Order: structure tokens, then C-alpha cells, then sequence
């Protein structure tokens, strides 16, 4: 902690941190023992910077302890941190300052032409008075020379039409130019409030480049607000309304981004920024492989060339790229070769004018330009931390609500075609519009921030300023029309809201399957083609017209798909389990249904619920573990008068030892409003595991039939139609993994199945 502080504050000496109005709070968040009693406000912000870099150890604590993969945290990313902080501030202090810069130019020009219409009207004024006493004295000496007189005075008249002309013109440009004045007096003022809050804006930006990128979105928002709590208790200032990604890159690059086929979701955005404001060389982690899309496309302009470790060229591409500076994205970083350690590490030697790298036993010329982004698709890879030390992690996971606007795009597309292309165009139409207006403010600010002595004395600017704010309101004319547009769009898409949300329900369990069995890998692309088929191969909708009925169709098939698929590559014991995760998520789709919470609190867990000596009774005509299960099951209002319904119950007996107990499971809970099948299959599943555990299983299989039907599961009842699957559901790249149990061995299968085709094998 000393060696961090130390760093920090030797680092920060030329940042400008100083507040004299820095209050201290009562409880400081102290991390360095050796702080300074009456702090400094340099003195907390170093103080904050050591307590970022020791969160992600703790962060790193939590991820291992629940079995997650986490990378090392080292010194490195420390100056990776305080180097980010010294830039982000350096470029935020002076983007401001310039930005005040223009605006009290534009706002004096402003005033100065209110002042010159002023005096203008004045001079207007002289010139009628001018020409009444010309026309008077022409008219009394009239009553050769004194045409010219009139000739004069003629001419003077022709004078004042410029002038009383040139009034109004000016008068409607500051009338037009009102709401540009208005806007910049307002942000003028806000100038202190931005400068009070760059310092700690800043700190946790800085902070989420050096620190988040190998973490999913919910960690990397832990780790957000970790840090913002901590500058509140150290009475740091930092703005909380500004989207970090808002706040590190304009709506210019974002619009770049997006044509290189970048995702539009949130963490997509934030990797992008973390690829463009990078110190360390970053590590791509992108199993889908946009990513890899994403560099080549924002690097064709500078020839990026791809290459891989493991290709035979790559030490003579890697070579090339470090002399002649060009981009190079190196992919399978897991088998990481060792030579580029001085390149990641930045050790140049600069001697006799010349930038030297030493890549393996020869020295290399530097080009500036020269960058390296390397890759992998595994999201499962452990990088050692030499490794790690060296480079910026940027991870790119699947988040919930980009999986929900990419399945709620595609039904679009499969059902409402007219729709969807209509959405398509009005979000190309927009972002058009929005940049254009971008523009449109940025020159006429230059305008005002260029133009010298008065705006009325030169014509031209005038024009240009009428005609930038005449495209000015037609473009503001035109976004709001196709404001009104998306309102048509978004409530056609509200329909297929719930769709999506199941679509991205079951990935996120397809995902999580891999927590019960080693062998339960699927990709989003295993998913986008269960998804795809549903959508495009359905038999279910050969003549379906209705829109709504369609969506039905597709939203029952889509979880039939989904397990029929998984299911084939499951154990037939975990079988039932993926099953009462797609009637769980099937359930949360149902609006008539409650949630169940409390009973499926109960269905899971359930032995927390420690019970004493006295707490459990002896209940006759039950064990001691089935009187215990009673009084834990009796903690729900539903089964509180459990003891006595079984005790009034003599029948109750019979049926706790009958063959198939789930089948006729007496009616033992109370209730106020009739139940619903489904709820009162859940009744029975809480009563089942209380009494007959060894029909657990049976219970949840006629659960299952309650929400997602009998035939649901008959499937995997039936033998592998291998036939079927091989000819249209499987992809000639994707392999067909015959896994087998010791003792079975499905080769005999592919080569009965290849003769049935008559085909080569």
C-alpha cells in the first residue's frame, strides 16, 4: 500500500489536483496507514487510487471463491490506471477549456451584434432625418444643380432601403440565433460544475479501462460502484448521470463503430473504448467473433493483416508489422509464443537516432505506428500471470439484454419483414439526422469563432449563418417525423417482447449448464440455430397466417427445440433437470401465474430451515425424517395447518405407502382462491418431497407435463433418429461428437448409418 501511494502521488505530480475547497469528511476512507491526518484533496485522490487497484484483489477473492476464473492483478495494471487517469484528465480539462473557449467568443459576437443593430436603428434613424432635410431644401429651391440636389438624395434613399433591409435581416438572424444564445449562457454556467467534477469522472474512468475488461457486466458494475461509493465517503466529486461510455467516446466514433459491425450493446461499446484508449496491448476474448470482425474492419485503412501463433509466417508477419507499423491481430492466444515479451513490454532501446526492439537474437526498427491486438475464442483459457501482467483484457461476454434485442431483431425480421425493414431504415435515417446536427452546431460555432471585427459587416457570414440554421431546423423537422415512425415500430414489437425474453432465459441456462457436467458446452451460435429453426423451419407454421397464433406456435417450439437439441448431448439422468428449467422459465412468461417464489424457495434449499428438539414433533404414522420435512414444509402459510391435515387425515396411511403416491396426492393444503393447475402441481411437488422423495422424480416429470405438456419429454423415450440430424441440422464445419459411456461406442452407428445413405466413410 505504501509502494502504491508512492506511485500515485510521484505519478500525479503534474496532474493539476488541487481544491482548496476540499472538505474532509468525519470518516475518511482511509487505505495508506500513513495518510496524512488533515488530508489533502491530492492526498484523498491518490488515497482512492490505492483503494481501486486493492478492490480488484478482493474482486478476484470473490469470483475464486465461487469457482469463477479470475486473472492476476499486478503492478501493472496499477500504471496502467494512474497513466489512463493522468490522460483522461488531461484530455477532459482541456476539451472543456476549449469548449468555454468558443462559447464566450460565440456569446460575444452575439452580444456585439445586438449592440451594432442598435446603432444601426439609430443610423437609420440619422438617414431619414438626412433625407427629409435634402428633400426639403430640394423642394424650397425648386420652388440644373438642383437635380443632382434630388439625384442626392435619391441615391441616400436607396442607402436607408440597404440599411432598414440589413436591420431586419439582422434582427431575424438574432431572433433565429436566440435559442443558440440561450443554450451556450446555460452550459457557460455548468463550466465550474464540469470542472469540479473532472478530477473524479476521470478516476473512475481511468479505473474501468485499466481494471474491468476481463470482467461480465454485472462485476464490472459492482466494481463501478464500489469505486463511486468510496469517492462519496471521500468526498471526491463525480457527476452520476453520465453513462461511462457516454463519457469516453463521442457519438461520431460510436457511429464509426457501429459500421464496422460492432455490436450495439453497452459492454460492446465499452470494449471498443478499451480497444482505442488501450496502454497495454489488449487480449481479445471473443468466442462469437465479432470482435475479431470489429478490429479488421476499423483497421483496413492501415492494412491490418491476420495471422495466428501457430502459423508458419507469424514470425516474419510479426516482423513486418513492428518494421513497417502496420496493425497486426494475432489470433489462438493460448498458445501464446514468447518471443513477443519484449514487444509487450515495450522495451525499446533508443540509440543513434534509432527505435530498437529486440525480437529474439535480432534487433527490429520501431515504426510508431506499429500496434498488436491478440485473440482468442476460448472464454474458458487460464492465462498465466506473466501473461496477464502484460496485457489489457477485453472480454467480450453475452449479456442479457443484447441476446434479447438480437432474438427480438430476428423474429422481426422472420414475421413482420415490412417492420423490420422499416426499423432498419429509420435507425440509418437517425443516426444520419443526429450526425448532421452535430455538424450543423459545430460550424456554426466556427462561424462565430472565426469571423472578425462584426458579424453585419461581412454578408457572406450572415448567409451562412441563416443557411446553417434554415438545414439546422428542416433536419430538426425531419427527426421528429421519424420519432413518430419508431412509435409504430416499437409497439408492433412489443408482441414479440416476451419471445425475446424467453430466447435469452434459455441461453443463460443452456450456459449454465456446464456447472453440472464438464460436458455440457453450447456456444450462442448452437442456440441461434435452435432459434433460427424455429423461426424459418417449422413445420407448425406451413399455413399460418395469423400473426398472433404464429407467435404462440413459435414460442412453444422454441422450447421443445431447445431441449430436444441439449437433451441429446445430456445425460437421460440431467434430463429432468434442463426440463424444469424451461417449464420454470415457461411459467415466468405466463402473466395469469403467479410467481411461486416462496414455494420454489422451498422446493430448493429447504434443509436451512434448522429444526430443534422440541420444534419437530412425533407424528404418528411418520418417520423422523418425514416429521421433519413436515414441520420445514409447515413454514409456508399454505401448509400451516400441515400436522393437522395429516393427523385428521387416517387415510393419509394408505396413500404414503401406495406404489405411485404423485398421482393421487391429497388435496393437504389450504388456501384462500382456487389454484391453478400449474400451482397445484407445485403444491404437490413440496408435498411429495415431504413424504415420498423417492417420487421426487416422478413429481417433477408430471410438473414438467403441467407447464410444457405430456409429449414434451417423448422424445428422448424414442431412439437417436441420426438420419435426420446429420442430413439438415448439422453444419458441415460443425463436428458430430459421439460421446459415449464406457462400454457403448456410437461408431458402429455412423457406419450402419453411412451405408443406409450410400455414401463414402
Amino acid at each position: 500500500t505504501e509502494a502504491l501511494y508512492q506511485v500515485g502521488k510521484e505519478f500525479t505530480s503534474k496532474m493539476d489536483l488541487e481544491k482548496p475547497n476540499y472538505i474532509v469528511p468525519d470518516y475518511m476512507p482511509v487505505v495508506y496507514d500513513k495518510l496524512p491526518q488533515p488530508p489533502s484533496h491530492r492526498e484523498a485522490i491518490v488515497n482512492s487510487c490505492v483503494f481501486v487497484h486493492q478492490t480488484l484483489h478482493q474482486a478476484n477473492a470473490r469470483l475464486a471463491k465461487r469457482g469463477g476464473r479470475t486473472m492476476a492483478i499486478t503492478p501493472r495494471h496499477y500504471l496502467d490506471f494512474i497513466n489512463h487517469y493522468a490522460n483522461l484528465f488531461h484530455e477532459k480539462r482541456s476539451e472543456l477549456e476549449e469548449q468555454q473557449m468558443h462559447l464566450n467568443v460565440g456569446l460575444r459576437k452575439i452580444k456585439e451584434t445586438v449592440d451594432q443593430v442598435e446603432e444601426l436603428r439609430r443610423d437609420l434613424r440619422i438617414k431619414s432625418q438626412e433625407l427629409e432635410v435634402k428633400n426639403a431644401a430640394a423642394n424650397d429651391k425648386l420652388k440644373e444643380e438642383y437635380a443632382v440636389l434630388i439625384s442626392e438624395a435619391q441615391a441616400i434613399k436607396a442607402d436607408l432601403a440597404a440599411v432598414e433591409a440589413k436591420v431586419n435581416r439582422s434582427t431575424a438572424l438574432l431572433k433565429s440565433l436566440s435559442a443558440e444564445r440561450e443554450r451556450w449562457e446555460k452550459t457557460s454556467e455548468t463550466f465550474k460544475n464540469q470542472m469540479s467534477t473532472i478530477a473524479g469522472d476521470c478516476l473512475l474512468s481511468a479505473a474501468f479501462i485499466a481494471y474491468a475488461g476481463y470482467f461480465d457486466q454485472q462485476m464490472r458494475q459492482n466494481l463501478f460502484t464500489t469505486w463511486s461509493h468510496h469517492l462519496q465517503q471521500a468526498n471526491i466529486q463525480f457527476r452520476t448521470d453520465i453513462a461511462r461510455t457516454e463519457y469516453l467516446s463521442n457519438a461520431d466514433e460510436r457511429l464509426r463503430w457501429q459500421a464496422s459491425s460492432l455490436p450495439a450493446d453497452d459492454l460492446c461499446t465499452e470494449n471498443a473504448i478499451m480497444l482505442k484508449r488501450f496502454n497495454r496491448y489488449p487480449l481479445i476474448i471473443d468466442p462469437s467473433g465479432q470482435a475479431t470482425e470489429f478490429i479488421m474492419n476499423e483497421y483496413k485503412d492501415r492494412k491490418i493483416t491476420r495471422t495466428s501463433f501457430l502459423d508458419d509466417a507469424f514470425r516474419k508477419n510479426l516482423e513486418s508489422a513492428l518494421r513497417f507499423g502496420n496493425p497486426l491481430l494475432v489470433q489462438d492466444v493460448e498458445s501464446y509464443d514468447p518471443v513477443l515479451n519484449p514487444v509487450l513490454n515495450r522495451e525499446v532501446r533508443r540509440t543513434g537516432g534509432r527505435v530498437l526492439i529486440t525480437l529474439g537474437d535480432q534487433d527490429i526498427d520501431l515504426s510508431p505506428s506499429f500496434v498488436i491486438f491478440l485473440s482468442t475464442r476460448d472464454p474458458t483459457v487460464e492465462f498465466p500471470p506473466d501473461l496477464c501482467s502484460r496485457v489489457t483484457f477485453v472480454n467480450f461476454t453475452v449479456t442479457r439484454s443484447s441476446l434479447q434485442s438480437q432474438c427480438l431483431n430476428e423474429v422481426l425480421k422472420a414475421e413482420r419483414p415490412d417492420v423490420d425493414e422499416k426499423r432498419s431504415d429509420l435507425l440509418k435515417l437517425q443516426g444520419e439526422f443526429q450526425l448532421r446536427l452535430r455538424q450543423l452546431e459545430k460550424s456554426l460555432l466556427q462561424a462565430l469563432n472565426e469571423v472578425k471585427g462584426r458579424i453585419l459587416d461581412d454578408d457572406t457570414i450572415i448567409t451562412t449563418l441563416e443557411n446553417l440554421k434554415r438545414e439546422a431546423a428542416e433536419v430538426t423537422r425531419k427527426v421528429e417525423e421519424t420519432d413518430i415512425v419508431m412509435q409504430e415500430v416499437e409497439t408492433v414489437s412489443q408482441q414479440y417482447l416476451p419471445l425475446s425474453t424467453a430466447c435469452s432465459s434459455i441461453y443463460f441456462t443452456m450456459e449454465s449448464l456446464k456447472q453440472i457436467h464438464f460436458l455440457y458446452q453450447y456456444s450462442l451460435q448452437f442456440f441461434l440455430d435452435i432459434y433460427h429453426n424455429v423461426l424459418y423451419e417449422n413445420p407448425n407454421l406451413k399455413g399460418v397466417t395469423d400473426h398472433t397464433q404464429r407467435l404462440s406456435i413459435i414460442t412453444k417450439d422454441l422450447f421443445q427445440v431447445a431441449f430436444n437439441r441439449v437433451a441429446r448431448g445430456m445425460l437421460h439422468q440431467d434430463h429432468i433437470t434442463f426440463a424444469m428449467l424451461l417449464a420454470r422459465i415457461k411459467l415466468k412468461g405466463t402473466v395469469g401465474e403467479p410467481t411461486y417464489d416462496a414455494e420454489f424457495q422451498h422446493f430448493l434449499r429447504g434443509n436451512e430451515i434448522v429444526l430443534s428438539a422440541g420444534s419437530t414433533p412425533r407424528i404418528q404414522g411418520l418417520t423422523v425424517e418425514q416429521a421433519e420435512a413436515v414441520v420445514r414444509l409447515s413454514c409456508l402459510p399454505a401448509f400451516k395447518d400441515l400436522i393437522a391435515k395429516v393427523q385428521a387425515d387416517e387415510q393419509f396411511g394408505i396413500w404414503l405407502d401406495s406404489s405411485s403416491p404423485e398421482q393421487t396426492v391429497p388435496y393437504l393444503w389450504s388456501e384462500e382462491t382456487p389454484a391453478t393447475p400449474i400451482g397445484q402441481a407445485i403444491h404437490r411437488l413440496l408435498l411429495i418431497q415431504a413424504f415420498r422423495p423417492d417420487r421426487l422424480l416422478a413429481m417433477a416429470h408430471m410438473f414438467v407435463s403441467t407447464n410444457l405438456g405430456e409429449s414434451f419429454m417423448s422424445i428422448m423415450e424414442q431412439p437417436l433418429d441420426l438420419t435426420h440430424i446429420v442430413g439438415t441440422e448439422v453444419k458441415p464445419n460443425t463436428p458430430v461428437l459421439m460421446c459415449s459411456v464406457p462400454g457403448y461406442d456410437a461408431s458402429g452407428h455412423v457406419e450402419d448409418l453411412a451405408a443406409e445413405q450410400n455414401t463414402q466413410i
